[PDB]
Order: C-alpha cells, then sequence, then structure tokens
C-alpha cells in the first residue's frame, strides 16, 4: 500500500521539519544576539569584535528576508 | 489520488528538510568559528567576549 507507505513516510519528515526548523532558529536567534552585542559596542576599535562582525556578515537577515 | 497526493507532499517536505538543514549547518558553522575566536582570546579578560561565550552556550 504505497499511500500508507508515503503517509508514514509524511509524519517522520514533519517531525524532522519541526526539528530542523527549530535547531535552525536557535542557533540563528544566537548569532543575531552576538550581532547585537557587536553593534551595541560599535565604534571601540576592539580588533576581535571586528573579526565576529565580519563572520557574522553572511548570516545576516537580509540576505534571507530582503530589508 | 490519496498516493500521489502524500508523495507530491513527500517531495516538497525532502526539499524543506534540505533547505533548513543547510540553513542549520551553516548558522553552527559561523558560531563554531566564532566560538574559536573566543577561545584563541581566552585570559585577555575581554567583558565583550564574555558576553558572546555566554550567548554561544546559553541553552
Amino acid at each position: 500500500d504505497e499511500a500508507a507507505e508515503l503517509m508514514q513516510q509524511v509524519n517522520v519528515l514533519k517531525l524532522t521539519v519541526e526539528d530542523l526548523e527549530k535547531e535552525r532558529d536557535f542557533y540563528f536567534g544566537k548569532l543575531r544576539n552576538i550581532e547585537l552585542i557587536c553593534q551595541e559596542n560599535e565604534g571601540e576599535n576592539d580588533p576581535v569584535l571586528q573579526r565576529i562582525v565580519d563572520i557574522l556578515y553572511a548570516t545576516d537577515e537580509g540576505f534571507v528576508i530582503p530589508d
């Protein structure tokens, strides 16, 4: 029964999607919290923060949904 | 046709898994890059890096 087999596969993939969404969003949230820390401490010429800002750049929201 | 409908749903959910997983991995890798920078600069007693370390390991 192909329909039954596919329904089981759908249920499993849905759980996987829910889990991955949470994981993605949790890591993204960490990146955003770190971006905030950098933005707050902006213009104090800390070279390590500059390193971190440069890493952060590609993870910016504007590359996912235009802002 | 339930089987055909479900098959399309599987295809979409596989693509969704792929997209979410790749995104998760990319964000993880970036966090790990930041982690290393923090580790390398530990014992400088930089309070901003302490803030960042605390975010990294928050649950």
